This record gives C-alpha cells, sequence and structure tokens, in this order.
C-alpha cells in the first residue's frame, strides 16, 4: 500500500527516481563494501541507528534472494526461462536494491545531512539536458575539515 | 555471512525453530490486520522504534514480491514450471516472512520483553509429551490483569 | 552411597517420583532447547550459579555416552546384543537424565523457589481421580501476572 | 558441542592433555579418598563452593556406570563382548572420569590458585625428553606456614 | 584454531580482501622498499612498536620459503609441478603476504590511523563508478590525517 | 637478509644452538598447550605485549604451512618424496619454528629475565662433560624446592 521506505529519514523514492541506473556498484561490491565496513557492528545486538536497523533486511531479504536463485538453476528443467527471471532480478531488482542500499550505506558514512543535502542538488545535475551539464558531475566527500 | 535479524531485538531464528513451521497466521491475515491498525501511523516521518523501521521492509520486498509474483504471469509462456514457483513463495517463503512479520506487530502491541517472554513458555508447551500438553496453547491477551 | 543431586537446591528424588517417569520431554528436545539459548553464556569462565555448573556435567557425561554409544557400533561384531544396549540407554538413562537436566534449564528461566512451588502443585493434579484432574495440567508460564 | 568442563575454573582440559594415563589413583581409590574426607559436607543441602556442586554430579553420573555394569555382567548372554564394554570404561573412560576427579577433589583442599600454578610448571616437567628431567616430578604440596 | 593478524591493529582480514589481489606491489619491490629504508631501525633490540616486533617475523617466516623453493630444485627435479607450487604461492599466499606486509610498512610511515581511513575512503573509490568518481583516487601525504 | 628475531629481548640464535635440537616438545604439544592458556588472550584486540603480538604471525606464517603441507600430497604423487618435504620439515625448520615457538610461552608466564638466567644456567648444564654432568637438570621455578 501507498507508504515510502523513506519518509521516515525526511527523504523519498519519488525523490530517486533521478538515479541514472548506470549510477550504483554492482550489488557484489556494495555487499562486499558494507559488509567490510561495519561487520563487527552489524552481526551485534546494538540497533544502533535505525538505518543500520533497517539495512540489515534489505541485506538478509536480498540474501533470501541469491539463497533463492540457486534453488531456481537447481530444481528446473525449462533452460528458456530459468536464465529470463535471474535477468529481471540482477536488473530490474538489482536496481530497487541497489538503489535502496547505497543510499543507507553511504549514508551512515556522512550523515544524513550531509547526504539529502547532496541529493538535492545531484537532482537537477541530471535533470539537465546533455548539452548544458559539465561532464563532471557532483561527489560524495566528507565535508571539509573546518568543522 | 552469519548475522541473524533478531539479536538486535535480544532474540534469535536459532530459537523460533521452536514453533511449528505452521503456526504462523496466513499473511493475507497479517497485512490485512496490521496496517489497518498502524497505516497512519507508518506513512509518517518518525520512527517511533526500530520495529516500526523493521516492518517496512519486510512488507516492501514481499510486495516487491507479489509485485513480482503477478508479472511473472503475464511474462512467462510455460504454465507448467510458471504456477510452480509460487509453491515456493506462498508456501516456502511464506515462512521465512509470515515467521518474522508476526513477530515484531506483536511486541508493538505487549512489549519486546513482554514478548520474548512469551516464545520460552510455549517452547515447553510444545515439547511436553501429547498426554500433558493441556489443550488450551499459550496465548497473547492484552492484561486481563487487576487494576487495583 | 546416599546422596541426593538436589538436595543442594532445597529438593529430593524421593520427590520428582511423583512426575510420570514419560513426562520429561526427549532430549534431543532439551539439548536442541536449552544450549540454543544459553551457549555463548556457558562457552564462559564465569559460573553465574551453580545450577549452571550442574548443566555442563550433565551434558559431557552425557556427551560421553552418545561418544561412546556411537562407538559401540563401531566396535561389535555381534548385532544382536550391540543394538540391545542403547535400549537401556536411549529409554533407561533417558529417564535418569532428561528427569534431572529438565528440571535445572527451567529455574534458569523461573526460579528456584518458582520451581520447587511447582512440583508439588502438579503432585496433586497427577494423584487426583481421573473424574477430577482438569484435562488442563498445570504448566511453567512466564508471568502473565499483570504490571499495576 | 565446543564446550569445555574447566573454563569455570580459569583452567582447561586441553590443559591436561598432558596427565600420563599412569598419573592416576584408582578410581575406586578417589572415590573412597574424596567421600571419606569430606562425605557429612556432602551429603549436605550446601553448594558452598562450585567446586562441592560440580563435583557431586561426575559421582553420580559415575555411580550410574558402575550401577550400570552391573547389569551388563548380569543381564547379557554373550561372554566374549561382555568382557570387553568394561575395558572401555575402566580404562578409556575411569580416565575421562579420574582426570576429572583428582582435580576438584585435591583442588578442594589447595584452593585453585594453589592448585593451576602446580599443572603450570607440571605441564613443562612431562613436556620434556625422557633424558632431561629428573627422575623426581614436582608433588602437591600444602604451600609453607609463612601466609 | 581461527585468529586474526589484525584484531590487534584495529583491523581485519576480511578487510584486505576488499583490495583486488591484483592492487599491491610484488613482493620484490615492498622488502627492497622496506629494509632499504629501516634496516639499521630492524636489525636494532628496539621494540620500537609492534609494527616492527610483529613483522619481522614475517620475513623470516618468509625468507624459510625463499630459502624454500631454492631446495625444491636441489632435491626436486620432478614432474611438471617445481612451477606450479611456486604459482599457487605467488598467486594465493604469496598475496595473504605481500598482503599484510605491504600494510605495516605503510602506517610506519603514515600513522596507523591515517592508514585505516585511507583503505576505507579508497577502496571505494574503485567500488564506485567510472563518471561519479574523482578524477584520481586519493593517497598519502603524511602531515594533514586522523579523523 | 642476515637479521635475527631475538635481538629484540636482549636474546640471540647463535644463543640456542645451545640447547640440543632434539629438546624443545613436538610442536602439538606445544601449540596445544599455548591455546589452553591464552585462547581468549589472543583471538583478542589487545596486544597486550610484544610477545604475543609475536607468536600470532608465527603460528599463521606456520598455519599457512600446514594448510600447505596437505597439498603437498592431494595435488603431488611422484616419488617416494611427497613425504620427503616432512623430513626437512621437521628436521631442519620444524625445528626453528619449535624453538623460537616455545621461547615466547616461557617468558610469558616466567619473565624473560627470569628466562634468560634459564639458558644462561643451562649452557653450561650441558657444555659439561658427561660424567661430571649432575643427575637432575635446571628448570622453571615458580619458586618451588626440596
Amino acid at each position: 500500500m501507498d507508504i515510502d521506505p523513506y519518509k521516515e529519514f525526511g527523504a523519498t523514492v519519488e525523490l530517486l527516481s533521478f538515479l541514472p541506473s548506470d549510477f550504483f556498484p554492482s550489488v557484489r561490491d556494495l555487499l562486499d563494501t558494507a559488509a567490510a565496513l561495519y561487520r563487527d557492528a552489524l552481526e551485534s545486538p546494538e540497533h544502533a541507528s535505525p538505518h543500520h536497523t533497517a539495512l540489515r533486511q534489505a541485506i538478509l531479504a536480498w540474501g533470501d534472494l541469491m539463497t533463492l536463485a540457486t534453488w531456481v538453476g537447481t530444481n528446473l528443467e525449462d533452460p528458456a526461462s530459468r536464465d529470463l527471471v535471474v535477468s529481471y532480478v540482477n536488473t530490474n531488482v538489482g536496481l530497487k536494491f541497489r538503489q535502496l542500499l547505497w543510499f543507507h550505506i553511504s549514508a551512515l558514512t556522512f550523515g544524513r545531512e550531509t547526504v539529502l543535502e547532496y541529493l538535492v542538488s545531484f537532482g537537477v545535475w541530471i535533470r539537465t539536458p546533455p548539452a548544458y551539464r559539465p561532464p563532471n558531475a557532483p561527489i560524495l566527500s566528507t565535508l571539509p575539515e573546518t568543522t
């Protein structure tokens, strides 16, 4: 039903429609990335931030898909369509999931504020006719060291 | 990697295994319920608690699944295996999901501690010779508890 | 020599005799449980209580038995008596062990005093004409007890 | 499962692998010994020390075996293997049990500290090529009487 | 038994797996770089810091391997494997070593902290898409850094 | 390059040619020893001291060997020597790894200083001719006596 998984973070999806599919890091990369940067902090009993919390679901709910897709190729007698699903997933979904992921992840490094204040600007970048924006998009930078 | 979705709320799957994988109510029952009791409280910018947050995904991931399920039927000219998959879902994932899902909700009514304090007990009830399991299983009434 | 394993926790075997030697849950049930609830708390240098300690042996002595049981099959070319022995174990020692074992665990959830305060009662329930034993035996729910 | 029955006493089994089978007192002797030194204190309702407690299990769990072995020789029609089990026990187990026992027992006489500080040193003794250690091993001595 | 060489210097193995095997310098380079800069410091009696202390081991345990692979041609002119043994090494373990190896050396010039933050903020450079990441990958300069 | 793993502890290798190669207990005994006394003390985040730090590096480079040694028998069955690797190992190196290995542990329970003063004593108990050598040898005293 009508419920945004971001409203909770003073944010929205209606907001990330803008992200180019060509933007995100291979899922695999994101997973690796993440858990290699926080693991101890996750296999942890402290729901430190709601981001921490939230995240994890995403991961498992997904780990249920890569722990699914390997039940599909295993238990299926149709070589033509068994390969067609994986496409939907690793493509039409890797997005719905990378989209999400990266968000939290990177964000759990630059606060929220430091982030949203990113999207904001970027929103416009892409939103602007190829012939008008600089080949150099705006990037994630830990704000400067003068507070 | 080893990462339990419960450790956070002082709990484990290693636990739940107790419960008959056939105990938790059909999802239709859970959603029809929950959301018709917390909705306005969820289509909300405040995350009053982690439990709240926890759901959201669940629901969306699943409503990403049923958003999937109905698609599969549209884009798959093989009625043989096509109708199969959902057997691993409205049944093999129903578990993995009804399981969790339920859980949460409850606390959001009785209490994390009040819940953990549930399982346990029930755990006994089940693994207790048939001859001695009081036909009256254990449940979750809100405090029929006194005023005084 | 006369030495009860319970005197220590204000209790006696002379007691337990109450309980149907067939009440206590199959061990597989107990271990699968317990250890999946206290493990990290036991593979621990602190002995938070005697009850804790008490277990350890039990488990090890038994896991010294099942460590035995599976050996007997390897080193005994007499399928007749070989398969017999385990009849005196998964059955005649299951009692002596499931019996005790269970016990402990419980307290580590409700309370020594809260437990002794169990038996008793139940003791009545059983030795009470069939016509008057309320089909609902007595059990161990954690405090459904009020807040107020 | 992976759980040491000694971790509880700042000790370990991985630690007693070193004890020579030829070290311990006949089980029978240990039993006799023990209960003849503490009996009253055991048929007692006071779990004074966790050692007391612990111990007792060991004893009974064992008293269940000598109250077993005498159900084996009684209820068995195979004179060839009925004698082969007792060997495993009174040998491959009398160890697992004497090993243990002696520990507590003797220890419940020289504190723990006074004990562990024993094993420690001894560890090395045996650990040392026959041609190098003194025929005179290190023994259990109530520490001297100047505190 | 499982234990990590990093839990010590606030770090993890799984972490370095964060970096492409093709990244780290070939041993040859490193050794030269190293001892041609610290020699004095090392052939010294001062355990100036754990980094030193530790590391040193590494070398010798390894020197025993380049003092091993040579003895695999003195008494082993056998099949095709006098070749595909050194591979596995230089492909599987040489990495496990040049991995860690590098690591230390660095800190001994940049500072534990200065380092960790490297990997972190860097491993993501590459892990992050083309036109969406800075021109170059951020790297080492002494003076400015720690949180 | 020529460098010692001991100059760091006021001690040297050349200082152990002292001790008969046939002295240091089979690794198995040693390995077991350690972890049965520092299992938690090492899977630990505190580099409690240099000593600790040391070990770890040793075991792992060695754990890569006993994780190796059992791959020299899997993907190799040539002459009667996929077994001879271990007749140089447990003879010429398992020795220096038995050496070092021990070293530490000891001073980790007996004070490095209190230790050297061991070798010292020993590097004579041995260099001392047979008939004139004593019955018993010197060992690790956390203060007992006769």
